[PDB]
């Protein structure tokens, strides 16, 4: 079906969606090997055998082999992924008269629109469509939706496809119509990113189990029986079963537990058998259950027969199956701990993975379809989107909190904008073109938020270099031969007949960015990096969760290869600092001790030790076999504080009149954390261009001695040179 | 916008419950746009074709762009705000005998008497009104008492809407009357008290798709599905629930989280089914539980599966909504920390709503409320009968309280007047004009249980302003350093590697109310402004919540950009006065580092820590990105004493006996404390009340120094400085 580039063509998914969706991207070798010119429109002809045309646009990150088109315009004549295309460089005519009308069904006959004027005229603009189509048509501030969907009735050309031209006369019939093609609600994998790598990963789980027909969505493969997903309750996920059924073409069926559970004995369990057993005849079609924790909550706890049967009725209806009408089961929890161990068995449940959070990726994509959402759901050309900047700022939250978060950020548009009209009925062109959600009024917007949010720590690949914190290079030197033998060279393992050291201690006066060390090895190793410190021990374990933390190498050991980084362990001991409201150990580190036993380094996981000091830490808890390598970081030397200073501010202003020599020469008993600081600490007396009026020279970083210098840290050293000998 | 201008405006709400009943308020530039004068009797015209004539009064605070307007016609109307209105000059017909009754509703036809001649004649005085209308006269005593209401079968004159005037003949026949027009106990959005910014935040969301759905809903936002109020309950969450109601025309739907609990298996569950289903037909409309943390409190934890398949019913009967005939479930608790998360997202509530406690500002509303339906309003008697006095006394109060207050204030006016004459039967005209109230009822509740307990933790306002406070300009140029710059140039900051701050910290000599300063800037760069009281931490600590000392800080971090000023959250380690017994850390710093850190670029956000003793603090507080800047105050210069002391004496009596400059030569190492005592206490000694030109003198100023001695002292002052300079 797909070939790499010709009158065929691979169908693959744009990931910014294009900017409009005929903007379809191609590559330079895509066009030689069908004929064709980069940077015009293309007529395209696709398997059903339907119509259709594009405009190709500029390859980005693209790979040769693939051409990466939207689902919409895909779906529109309708195809998916895996399909084949004709395509040829052939313009036909150019639209001059067309006939529109929107679907009346989810309208219900309500709310007509200028759109005549307002927004097909100027959204115009050479936009590649089809005639005998539902064009998705741009406008209408953002209510949820996608775009604006008007019918294409009939265009002058007749039985070509054509994109109109700003010299045509176009007619919205304002009366009944509806879809050529597709449906009123629909919902393509792109439209529902909240990931790009793991949401193609969980589609692989369930589409080569679910592909099509003529491959295999029926054919043997034992493929799996039924899939639970995990992680991010309601936003995105809850939506991916609703997601995966528009894509693969099948019937879709809603199972919700408190439905279930609503209901009582008799009804109850045969509402579930009804809706299984209705699943034969609308075959093939996707069983989901939502809830499916709350059907099958026990583990220990029953308080009633008709949860037995519901869940044990379940049972009889999963292996009653054999996958004949090939109806496929999917499930979705926020928690694993709910599941029976007879749900985790073959015939029942079979692949099951958990799914994490967004990334700035993630909410990119997920911005991406805000202001797709919003007005300019179909774009008419393609602009650079300043929303870019947007993602990189984000942080903390999932899907659903930005989608309401946007609305947040319409209600502030708004509130300014059309309570001023007061909307009896018809709105004003003027008026709802004026009010832009565009990317100008985002900022505007974003300086209210009310979004909250609570979650765990997770993989992260730092910056950190050896010039971040320079200095103790011997460390350093040992800290590249401790990850990449294990690493790069496992097989100097076999010469050598040794067994590496299962991991190591880091300890030394605090402050000098032992978290930079843990991050810097991290950085250059490529491997993911999890640290595990104090505050979050305290955090989780408000809910008492010391089962929590032993997971965290769990989710560690699945995410490998990664560095596992143990800072400020046993957090209730330092947390009092000298005194204590316990003893010197509890219940708590028996979590961490029966863990570091368990998790093995043959893998790409790093153990990595540090704390403050280790003679609080309870000497049971630093005993060998587990951490073999005692090793210590001393404090900065002078030479380090001047290479360390001397990174730190080349990257922020500076003059010539400043000697970085003299300044590191007349501190000592002094930390690398402090050298961040006294880089700054000038700076609020004078930067380069401020405000306040002042300049950078000798004086400011003069006075950032005088602002910051030794607070008589050189207590921490001589307890380490007593530590080291008892 | 509530815009509409010129002869024909917009009917906007009254922001004053105002003492009237014609009284609608226009401004001077208002008044000039029909060319009437004040208090002038316009009839003025609305949607549904009904009129009315009103009286003009004026705040200097409107915009002539709208009306404010009494809630008699808005509800004799039925008008909900936002309607356009047309409003014309018209010269006075005025009525010559008037028949009045009131409706059947309110006095349920059990209700004669007498005073004719006290409620009407009083009431006699200049009415424009409608014929055909529900007049209303207030008075007397409170508690038991919203208006009363009289509806109009006939006016002498008929059909003409006439003025009341001191020539027409009264008359009060107390038979029946038509009921159409509804009683005032049905609320109106005058009584709320106060909480402006969120009545209307609240009210838009609500009101817009329970207007017009068909665009707010399709061409615009997205109608959530339910909303929770936070705050003390029982006060305000009741009536502010039937606030937004009544006003917006949508149907009351009532619910009671204990009648639910009460009940079990069918009934329980039949109501929540058998509301919804009366819902549909009444729908749009409100549906409201005040109970939400009694019936679905769950953390796990409780028991049964019948608790558990009601609430689970509650989550089916949500996502069963189609969103079309929308109708919008509201929830009221004290706290949203005691109930389910379970309720918190997709499908059911996203919504939450924070309703905090009135101030004595807050109080001037509540009061007012309570003061249209007595005749304490304006002063006619030997105090300040302007609410803000009563304010006073009353810190701390809710609208509950305060209506229990004047409502024990009714009791006291009670024993007074009932005893003494005791009438069983009889309602004679005279004890309604003998009963006035006066202030010795408050002063006696005031005196009563009215006080008992101290409830619960609050925050405050700021007022001051460079005007408000004197102080050291050092540090005040070095605060908006830290503060102005960074939130109103942000941008430039970023690009030109030049952070100046991320939060700053406070540390000097106590007792002079370093927090003055902070507000003084804060109230400048129109930033949020937060303190933290100490002993508010002091308490939680012990009791293992940092919890809620998070909740103001989040609350600050919402509705960022905002500068949030904490003063000794540390409180217990200042507490241990010059070291820290324990470890320098605590649990709460690590949630401000973590907070610190954890703070965005999406809203430009400076935290301020505050203490009496810096020494005391983590050492990664003082690090980038927590504490940037670290602020001393030195100790009052010899011309700061001298503006202080001038300040402070000039809010009471002063006369221009004195040299200002000598006092201040003989004072030196006096704070701020110490000089303002100095002036209070001259005056008391000084003469009481005397006709000479001399209040306060200077014997009493020299001589009152002698007495005294300079507050701080050179032990803590050496601490500060070592660690400036380190």
């Amino acid at each position: 079906m797909e070939s790499n580039n010709g009158i065929i063509l691979r169908v693959a998914e744009a990931n910014s969606t294009d900017p409009g969706m005929s903007r379809v991207r191609l590559d330079e070798s895509s066009r030689r090997l069908l004929d064709a010119e980069i940077g015009d429109v293309v007529e395209i002809e696709k398997v059903r055998k339907t119509v259709g045309r594009v405009y190709r646009a500029r390859p980005e990150d693209e790979n040769k082999g693939i051409v990466r088109i939207d689902s919409v315009m895909r779906n529109n004549c309708g195809a998916s992924i895996g399909d084949k295309v004709k395509v040829r460089k052939v313009r036909t005519e150019i639209a001059k008269k067309v006939t529109l009308a929107p679907i009346i069904r989810k309208d219900q006959r309500l709310k007509f629109g200028e759109g005549i004027e307002e927004y097909v005229q100027r959204a115009l603009i050479r936009r590649p469509m089809l005639e005998q189509d539902n064009i998705s048509v741009p406008g209408l501030t953002l209510a949820g939706q996608t775009g604006l969907l008007f019918k294409v009735v009939k265009t002058l050309p007749s039985k070509v496809p054509v994109e109109i031209g700003e010299e045509t006369k176009i007619e919205i019939r304002e009366e009944p119509a509806s879809e050529v093609l597709e449906e009123v609600s629909r919902i393509s994998y792109e439209d529902i990113g909240g990931l790009s790598e793991q949401l193609g990963k969980i589609r692989e789980m369930i589409e080569l189990p679910l592909k099509h027909p003529e491959l295999f969505e029926r054919l043997g493969i034992t493929p799996p029986k039924g899939v639970i997903l995990y992680g991010p309750p309601g936003t995105g996920k809850t939506l991916i079963a609703r997601a995966v059924a528009n894509e693969s073409g099948a019937n879709f069926l809603s199972i919700n537990g408190p439905e279930i559970m609503s209901k009582y004995y008799g009804q109850s369990e045969q509402k579930l058998r009804e809706i299984f057993s209705k699943a034969e005849e609308t075959a093939p079609s996707i069983i989901f259950i939502d809830e499916i924790d709350s059907i099958a909550p026990k583990r220990e706890e029953v308080q009633g027969e008709v949860e037995r049967r519901v869940v044990a009725q379940l049972l009889t209806l999963m292996d009653g199956m054999k996958e004949r009408g090939h109806v496929i089961v999917i499930g979705a929890t926020n928690r694993i701990d709910a599941i029976d161990p007879a749900l985790r068995r073959p015939g029942r449940f079979d692949r099951e993975i958990e799914i994490g959070v967004p990334d700035r990726n993630g909410r990119k994509e997920i911005l991406m379809i805000h202001t797709r959402n919003m007005p300019l759901g179909m774009s008419e050309e393609e602009k650079n989107k300043f929303l870019e900047e947007m993602a990189d700022y984000t942080y903390g939250f999932v899907g659903a909190d930005l989608a309401a978060l946007v609305r947040e950020s319409a209600m502030n548009a708004l509130r300014r904008y059309l309570p001023e009209i007061d909307l009896d009925k018809p709105i004003p062109t003027e008026i709802l073109e004026k009010m832009v959600v565009t990317e100008d009024d985002f900022k505007n917007a974003l300086k209210s938020i009310e979004p909250s949010s609570l979650r765990e720590v997770m993989v992260e690949v730092p910056n950190v270099h050896w010039d971040d914190i320079g200095g103790l290079e011997d460390v350093k030197r040992e800290i590249k031969e401790t990850v990449e033998l294990p690493l790069l060279k496992p097989d100097v393992f076999k010469r050598l007949g040794i067994r590496p050291s299962k991991g190591f201690l880091l300890y030394g006066p605090p402050g000098v960015g032992k978290t930079l060390l843990a991050k810097a090895v991290a950085t250059e190793s490529n491997a993911n990096f999890i640290s595990i410190k104090g505050p979050e021990v305290l955090s989780k374990w408000v809910g008492e969760s010391e089962k929590a933390i032993r997971e965290i190498f769990k989710k560690a050991k699945q995410v490998a290869p990664a560095i596992v980084f143990l800072d400020e362990i046993d957090s209730i001991a330092p947390r009092r600092g000298t005194t204590s409201d316990s003893g010197v150990t509890e219940r708590i580190v028996n979590q961490l001790l029966t863990s570091l036993d368990g998790i093995e380094v043959m893998n790409g996981v790093v153990v990595i030790g540090a704390t403050n000091r280790p003679d609080i830490m309870d000497p049971a808890l630093l005993r060998a076999g587990r951490f073999d390598k005692l090793i210590y970081i001393p404090p900065p030397d002078k030479e380090a504080r001047l290479s360390i200073l001397k990174v730190h501010t080349k990257n922020m202003p500076l003059a010539p009149d400043v000697d970085l020599n003299d300044i590191a020469q007349r501190t000592e008993g002094y930390v690398g954390a402090d050298l961040e600081n006294l880089c700054r600490e000038a700076g609020m007396n004078a930067y380069r261009e401020n405000p306040d009026a002042t300049s950078v020279s000798q004086k400011n970083f003069l006075d950032a001695l005088k602002t910051i210098r030794p607070s008589v840290d050189e207590e921490v050293i001589k307890f380490y040179r007593t530590l080291s000998e008892t």
